[PDB]
């Protein structure tokens, strides 16, 4: 009388919420509501770091991107990724505008359906917000809203079917992704790099020769967000058990553990590397790279190597983001070198840390991995990670290009010497008041 | 020996927390702290919006707000809702001070009296952080204070009565009102007309002829102000169930999509009607109008429909905004455009969309709207909306005439020609820089 | 095969999760969440209020103090307010790097130790960034992190023990604190007074003669800082239950209305002292007065007498703060002024007001206070709070002291005539602007 398909039952004959345990759903509920913010949090967090002044307030774009992603879950987002009838490479149109989705266990079992749509629907518009956030530099709003759409469709969608999907070939593989570093953070900074290489500003004067690594647009900003992004991630890892169990709460341990060590090790580093000085922007990114490194592996590795994802993503983010003088671009690197290389790394090392016994916390079965004498554990990290990068570069750049060969779906002006054109540009940006201008300074051209 | 009255037994012989499930409980605590944040939500929203620079900072007014209601609340106006031996139209002072109030069964018997006390009281406060931005306007704040604790008193709590109490009539003649889209939002839209009408700036220059219909104080606080309302909607509507069921994430997920709808609706009229341009103010207006719109049906109506709960609040405010035009009256109108006319339209629309079998998937049981053939049902949301509006105008008009008639109770200087004195009062509040101001800038008289 | 030692038993043989009742661990797991945003409350509260320009931001000081702390509670804090084989005065390093902490029942018996860790280990760091926040005044950066490792060590954790360890000999003597108004509050507040007396700048001109009581660097951070604090108090106060029961929701309505009636009150007392004015610092200051008189309390006291835990300490911490023009110190002085005379003033009235009935909501066990004749209950909370006072003064001024003697760990410069270098030292500290520096403006010497 569950029947286990479409709406689980009839509502008229049967407790549909008797299949599930109640504490069970209540944190999940509770964990949505916690991931939502961290949408603003991404926001404030780039709008704050720009060594640029942005034409478009990303804080304003991060509800821009909450509605947009909402509205593409619903139409077929959810479906492509957890509907019961996938392929090994995806799901299918069954849940179309979210048809059906109701108390049938989903493939999280723990949690009906309609908790796991709410859910992880908050992990496609954190993921929209960082993808916006990249390509935002003389953004069109119009394209970039429809680019959103087609993005979470072809290149969130996939991916993330693949890590979580109930036929996914890396589920099926045997690799590792706790909380979804890989369709999250991996995902949107190697996206970002494909926005940097083809549509980024070349020989950016911000990104080249003796200038500052550090020039913020707003420290207040950053650290806004940073609060954010922390508060939330809470719900972001802790929510990933599916479950109301003590193995939530070890998960939260290390979430916190690999957000302090990040922020220490990455001021420590550029205390190093500029002779004495104390580095608020590197406080901030350490603390990012921390979070995301562990966001893989929070519910697999013992507390005290959490420590090592705090450090040595923190190391190697602040390294990669000096690739940027030597491209000489600073649009969308950021958001590759924190998310980007920090998923990397983080994917990686949980092919290292994982335990059986700490997923054994509650019920979980995994063979673990270096910790467990498991050594093809790396090598099933390595094709995930592999897998994503090589899927969100290529079909991202194929976005990106295909639309700019579309006069009205073109997402940046080419930007292809009038004297009085130069002077107008740019008093038309430096005069602009974000606090004040009722709408959106839309790049401007010769018309 | 649970005697489900008074405190509801001996706890020195029981334990009331038996009569309870513990998941329900903990998600409505939850709940309550959420919609607590959409306190200073509202402040920020409607500080940001104006296209005045208001002498009175609403940001700090919300936690006035907070102060005032609270007490209120605990002294009688939980009481006055909530108490189990009421009449039709009003509760009685049986729990005055909250007396007895403990381990019963509350009117929403899956949670005890002292957290539905709790819950409910923060509708209380988000209600009175509405009207204090309705009437902010050159208030002075000791009358604003008085002026808050009587309108709860003899405006909100018959309304919430009717609503939600043991006897209400409408309860009794089987209106819809999911989570109470009556008391808080339609209810301080009428009651910040009776403001505009009586106490509003009559011929206002920022209201008349050829004026931006948008010219926000701060969009900075805008963003800031839907983004902690949208937060806080997840409790506002999900914890409307009194339970931890699959009701609860339903109702979730139609808050997430109304909104985001809302927002995209709004933002594209606004889009039609300027030729081209996107409106930042717009975005955020339409986000407010959906949630204030799904309201009165999150856990009555199927997930598909609550995009209209979304588009069609959204168009209908937006137009209804413009009434600022013709009336040339400002102070006041964006709370009833928002939440009058929403609150309106949304109850309206739950009498056609309400489902018998949506409200079944936590057992609960409704005849439904237009969906089950249940025609009667929109004849029963009119007399709903009808009723709340015409209390609320009425009796908001008859507080504010009679505070107006007495000098020390008087909200607002009449401002009833020295050159020095103009000269003065324009730089009295030109000068001011609420920032470092350690006092309230109180309006400025001859004296 | 429940051990109830090391790790609780094996993982592998047992659900450690069987010892716990699923709602109790979501509710505190909600609760830890909340606590932690307390923390950029605290630095967003007192960068506002103060009177002089900070060199050091205090809200981005929250977040490395959120860093400090997590590390600290990680390598040995927990372990010695936490372990279970402590003495009366002191934990063990049996949990040192949180080794074996897991399933095994916590000293609050219906958490699991893995899950209490996460939830006390919020307190410690908000205890940070009070003591951060006070001692912040041309604070070298370097050091103060290394005084707030050994300041969480030797100072917050022997007095946590005392207060909420195994055998902690405040808990054996009977003495009530409910939330940890000895450790968080009362604790910083005479911390802060040592440093004020020793470390802070004297004959000060902001507080000596015919100077504005308030005047606030930033009234919109004041505003935020308060609104954090107060949404996290919710988990700070009623997650100290360790339950799911109807007294953690008593405890939330306490915390409600003592927050309330300070708010009031303060800006009452204003209002007197000011022939007048409407005071916007002091409306907040009281709130925090009340959330900090009633932290001891809110699980022990009946409703009603909340409010007197709102009004007593907003008018004696109102007075307090005067004792600044006496001195002529304003350095640290208004942490203690509301952390340390707040918590004791509500320490002492938890004596007064302590009822069993109120406690036996969930079971807990107590004589109670004057409420049910048990004189001698008075006499229990002034041994705490003496203790409390006398060890976190006496501690904190050997650490300041003996930090002031050595070279690279003193965290003031003693300020002990050139023309040039004044001139230089005050356009070093009025043309910073930490909306845009990429580092710590360090206190500057002689080279
Ligand atoms: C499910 C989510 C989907 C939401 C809706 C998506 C709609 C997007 C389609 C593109 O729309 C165009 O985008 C603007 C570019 O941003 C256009 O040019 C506007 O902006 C300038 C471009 O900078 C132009 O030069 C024009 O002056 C001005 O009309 C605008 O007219 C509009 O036609
Ligand atoms: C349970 C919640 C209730 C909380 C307490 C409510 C108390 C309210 C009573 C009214 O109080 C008056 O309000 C001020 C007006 O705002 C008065 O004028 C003050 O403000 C100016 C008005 O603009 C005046 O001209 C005077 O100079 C100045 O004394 C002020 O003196 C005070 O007498
Ligand atoms: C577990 C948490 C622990 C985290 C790490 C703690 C490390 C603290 C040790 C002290 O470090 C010193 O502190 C700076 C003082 O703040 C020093 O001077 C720097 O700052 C100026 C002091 O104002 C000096 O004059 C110098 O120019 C400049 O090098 C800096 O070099 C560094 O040696
Ligand atoms: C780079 C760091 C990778 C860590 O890999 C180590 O390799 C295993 C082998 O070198 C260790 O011993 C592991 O070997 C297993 C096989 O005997 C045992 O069961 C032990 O429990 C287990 O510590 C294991 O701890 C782990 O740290
Ligand atoms: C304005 C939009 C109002 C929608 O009202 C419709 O009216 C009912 C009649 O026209 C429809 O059929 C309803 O009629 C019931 C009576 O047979 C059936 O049981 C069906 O389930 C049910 O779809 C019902 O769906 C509903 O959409
Ligand atoms: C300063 C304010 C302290 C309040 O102390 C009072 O003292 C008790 C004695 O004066 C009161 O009566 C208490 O005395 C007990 C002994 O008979 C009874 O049981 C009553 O329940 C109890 O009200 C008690 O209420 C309490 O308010």
């Amino acid at each position: 009388q569950f029947t286990g398909t479409g709406t689980g039952g009839d509502v008229f004959k049967v407790d549909l919420n008797e299949q599930f345990d109640r504490a069970d759903m209540v944190w999940i509920g509770t964990a949505s509501v916690l991931v939502w913010i961290m949408i603003p949090g991404v926001g404030l967090l780039y709008s704050g770091i720009s060594r640029k002044k942005h034409a478009l307030s990303l804080m304003w774009a991060a509800l821009m991107a909450a509605c947009v992603a909402a509205f593409q879950w619903f139409w077929w987002g959810y479906s492509l990724v957890f509907a019961h009838n996938g392929s090994v490479f995806l799901g299918t149109l069954q849940n179309f505008c979210l048809k059906d989705v109701l108390g049938a266990p989903s493939i999280v079992k723990t949690v009906p359906d309609i908790l796991f749509c709410l859910y992880q629907g908050m992990f496609a518009a954190v993921t929209a917000i960082l993808m916006a956030g990249a390509g935002c530099e003389r953004a069109r709003l119009g394209p970039m809203m429809v680019f959103l759409f087609i993005w979470l469709t072809v290149v969130y969608c996939p991916i993330a079917y693949w890590t979580w999907g109930g036929n996914g070939w890396l589920v099926s593989l045997g690799a590792l992704d706790f909380a979804g570093g890989g369709p999250v953070h991996e995902n949107s900074g190697f996206a970002a790099l494909a926005y940097s290489l083809w549509l980024g500003k070349r020989h950016d004067p911000v990104a080249k020769g003796k200038v500052p690594k550090y020039k913020p647009h707003s420290v207040s900003s950053i650290v806004m967000g940073t609060i954010f992004l922390w508060f939330g991630w809470y719900g972001f890892n802790g929510g990933s058990t599916g479950n109301s169990s003590m193995r939530s709460w070890y998960a939260c341990v290390n979430t916190n553990l690999a957000a302090a060590t990040g922020g220490l090790t990455w001021m420590l580093v550029d205390w190093f590397r500029t002779g004495g000085k104390w580095s608020t922007v590197g406080l901030c990114m350490g603390a990012i790279a921390g979070l995301v490194g562990i966001t893989p592996a929070a519910g697999y590795v013992p507390v005290y190597t959490s420590v090592i994802f705090g450090i040595v993503p923190a190391i190697i983010c602040n390294f990669a983001v000096d690739l940027k003088d030597l491209l000489q671009i600073d649009d969308g690197m950021d958001v590759w070198a924190l998310h980007g290389v920090g998923g990397f790394v983080g994917n990686f090392m949980t092919g290292l840390f994982a335990a059986d016994y700490v997923a054994m916390i509650d019920g979980t079965e995994i063979d673990g991995g270096w910790m467990n004498h498991h050594w093809k554990q790396l090598g099933y990290q390595l094709a995930g990670s592999c897998a994503v990068a090589a899927w969100s570069f290529t079909v991202t750049s194929i976005i990106l290009l295909a639309m700019d060969r579309i006069p009205f779906l073109r997402i940046r002006l080419h930007e292809d010497g009038t004297d009085l054109a130069q002077i107008g540009e740019y008093a038309y940006y430096a005069d602009d008041d974000p606090e004040t201008n009722p709408y959106v300074l839309e790049p401007i051209d010769d018309t």
